[PDB]
């Protein structure tokens, strides 16, 4: 109930850091998935021609 | 039985502090799990296309 | 055998105080375990999706 | 044998919480599987036409 | 050899309490495993269809 | 060499008491280990199914 | 060398319990594999017809 | 009841010193935890990509 | 150099007890591994059929 | 309140040392993760070609 | 702030060792991937002929 | 400088006893580690098969 | 530098045991791979006939 | 500053012993990794053939 | 204020001895950590190959 008010910023500081790097894990998958899905389509173009 | 009444607030003060930071451990996992599960779905989108 | 009757309340007073704070050590673990176990389940939700 | 009667509710409280979130892990897979299986069928519709 | 007869109930009281909460650790895993295994089967239903 | 013969029973009395409670520490671990190991097996049943 | 004779039953009791649940992990896979393999054959029946 | 008034400052002086170094034990864990948690996230970024 | 000759049996007695239970930890893993590996083979039988 | 002013540098000296080695734990993970993630991509290049 | 200058070389020595073996994990995947991808191409040569 | 010559054997007698039981602490760990490491290998045999 | 000469055999004894069981992990994979690859060939015989 | 010169050999003796057994922990992992990696390659040989 | 000048060297002599052996506790951890971290990397090389 006391001595934690200035510790409350401690964890909001770690959590705020989490949101910064979390944006990298979310875009990371999408950066990789861009090709993941786009490549799928390249092969679709391949098998469909038969 | 005596001399503990004003100590009773001592631990309710530590426990009340616990409930404050406990809310961070609960939301912490969910902040991280948001992506954890959301990313799962990104890959599902990847394997399903085959 | 004598001079201890009014000391008998002395220790029942310390022991009665023990039962007061002991209730905090028992609920303390459970307050913390609530999340301990609940969080376990959050991650179960994470690994299971694969 | 004593001092555990009011702790018995402690774990029934954590277990009752488990049943709440467990319903999410069970429906979660089915929410995802809905499409998982439904999509399978979309592709079946694709290969069958040959 | 003496002064322990009324202490013998002390530990049978702690051990009897152990058997009470032990039933929760045993059913706990099974409550969680119910879904653990049941979900496995949901996914089996998913991969098998290919 | 003298005045210890009736004290010899003193310690055999404390040691005999030790053997009584020692049986509780030995079975205690096994009471807890019963589940400890049995639960291990529950999870083995879980990971093996993949 | 002594005080373990009545503990020897302790572990034979946990191991004997292992053999009980182990029969479930062995039949479990086979219960699931019954379909696993049987379904394979259903699809073989499908691709072979071309 | 007398001769302790100028000793009352003695302990408020030791306790006031405690609050000074206590701020170091609280921030110390957070200085170390900053990385503790931040690193967790680095690895999450690692396992998630599979 | 003296007063330890009859203590030498003390530890050979604990060590001899170790060799008794150690045989359980060695066979324990193998009892569990029997299925561990045998089950692997059950699944090999499953994936190979494709 | 007194005799701690020249001790205040004591802990700022240990904490300042922490920040020095902490930079190694942060870059350490990244030095290792460089490859961790980069290698992931090498394998992505492998499975995608099918 | 002091007594860490000659420890600074301690970790640069472990990190410098990391860069040595890290070159093996990077080339390792490529040594294996050489064939991984090259073999892909061997099979492409196989299916294309139809 | 005098009256300690026949006490010098006193401690060489306790130290010589130390070397006797010390051989048990050294082999003790190895008796237990035999299985510790050997079991590791049993599980390696388990995970490797995937 | 002393008291380790008779411990040197301790680890050469565990390592020598490793080489014994390691031969099982190496042949184990090959025992299983015999069929793994041989079966591949059975199916090659199947698809080639079209 | 005095009475430690003949103790300096004490720790160089324990540290020199560390370097002896440390060579076992380093080669130990490699003895086990030999197969760890070599087996990986056995399976690569397995999946590649498809 | 007097009779301590030639005692001042007493503790600088014990403290100077501390700095001598302290260098062993600092390098000790690093001697052990060399492998601790280096081995980590050996296993990274192991899991990454999948």
């Amino acid at each position: 109930a006391e001595g934690d008010d200035p510790a409350k910023a401690a964890f909001d500081s770690l959590q705020a850091s989490a949101t910064e790097m979390i944006g990298y894990a979310w875009a990371m998958v999408v950066v990789i998935v861009g090709a993941t899905i786009g490549i799928k389509l390249f092969k679709k173009f391949t098998s469909k021609a038969s």
